[PDB]
């Protein structure tokens, strides 16, 4: 074997991402866990010499182990690795010298898209303020994202609408890539988001291309549902396995198109095979918006 594949992770950690860790003020906590949080913060001289930048830190807590550690680490050398894209949380800089690492990620000001649904749900229109035209790139972005992801052969294991974040521009980003893997033929595995989940991810743990294309078509009915939680009145127990395993699906949400919820069923097909490929995704959904 003269030939191998590069493994990301195994790359060094490149110093040019490294930041002063005294040159950032940390402000409002965006999200906490157990394991650590990610806050707010202001960057001086981050892209410019003498310009604050608003950022995103992502920190462990000391009370951590060492797996936990080295996988703050993986998610570092997986965004180097991947490079820069428009619908990406992008990596800024990282905090590696001496102290806890710290990751500086792009901020997005207006968050995680399944709150911002829930916010505009009130007030939604779909032809006249969050609009139908708005749904349509949403989900236009975000599989081109994913479709980046997929070309770098990586995976996300947690798509999912509160996982992608909304800035400026109504640029959607996805983020949270500590559970993204690099798959060269799929990822073998912690709570973990069932709801979201390809039936063979929860019955073999196998996480596949395909298993993230199946939580993009969850996320299609995140989107379309104007937040509402996946399997509505549905707990997940016993029954709730057997009903998946059989075949059950969620019906078309109310505005959905009858073209997206094709692809939420396609999406949802119990034939890893027969799912789209995100590359596909994206040429449908493009079609769909230049005939709208
Ligand atoms: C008005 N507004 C604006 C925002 C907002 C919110 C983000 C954001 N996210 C915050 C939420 N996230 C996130 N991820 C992972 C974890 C943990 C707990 N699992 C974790 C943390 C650290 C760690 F070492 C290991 C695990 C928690 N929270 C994703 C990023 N990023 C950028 N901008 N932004 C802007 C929210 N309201």
């Amino acid at each position: 074997n003269n030939y191998s594949y590069i493994d990301p992770t195994q790359l060094p950690y490149d110093h040019k991402w490294e930041f002063p860790r005294n040159r950032l003020s940390f402000g409002k906590t965006l999200g906490a866990g157990a394991f650590g949080k990610v806050v707010e913060a202001t960057a001086q001289g981050l892209i410019k010499s003498d310009a604050a930048m608003t950022v995103a830190v992502k920190m462990l807590k000391p009370s951590a182990h060492s797996t936990e550690r080295e996988a703050l680490m993986s998610e570092l050398k997986v965004l180097s690795y991947l490079g820069n894209h428009e619908n990406i949380v992008n990596l800024l800089g990282a905090c590696t010298h001496g102290g806890p690492t710290l990751v500086i990620i792009e901020y997005c000001c207006y968050g995680d898209l399944l709150n911002f649904l829930r916010r505009k749900r009130d007030e939604f229109v779909p032809y006249k303020f969050l609009t139908l035209e708005h749904l349509l790139s949403f989900s236009y972005q975000v599989a081109k994202g994913m479709a980046f992801l997929a070309s770098k052969n990586c995976i996300h294991r947690d798509l999912a609408a509160r996982n992608i974040l909304l800035t400026h521009g109504n640029i959607t980003k996805i983020c949270d890539f500590g559970l993204a893997r690099d798959i060269k033929s799929n990822y073998v595995d912690a709570r973990l988001p069932v709801k979201w989940m390809a039936p063979e991810s929860i019955f073999n743990s196998v996480y596949t291309f395909e298993s993230d294309v199946w939580s993009y078509g969850i996320f299609l009915w995140e989107l379309f549902s104007l937040g509402s939680s996946p399997y509505p009145g549905m707990p997940v127990d016993s029954k709730f396995y057997k009903m998946i395993k059989e075949g059950f699906r969620m019906s078309s949400p109310e505005y959905a198109p009858a073209e997206m919820y094709d692809i939420m069923k396609t999406c949802w097909d119990a034939d890893p095979d027969k799912r789209p490929t995100f590359k596909q995704i994206v040429q449908d959904i493009e079609k769909q918006i230049s005939e709208s």
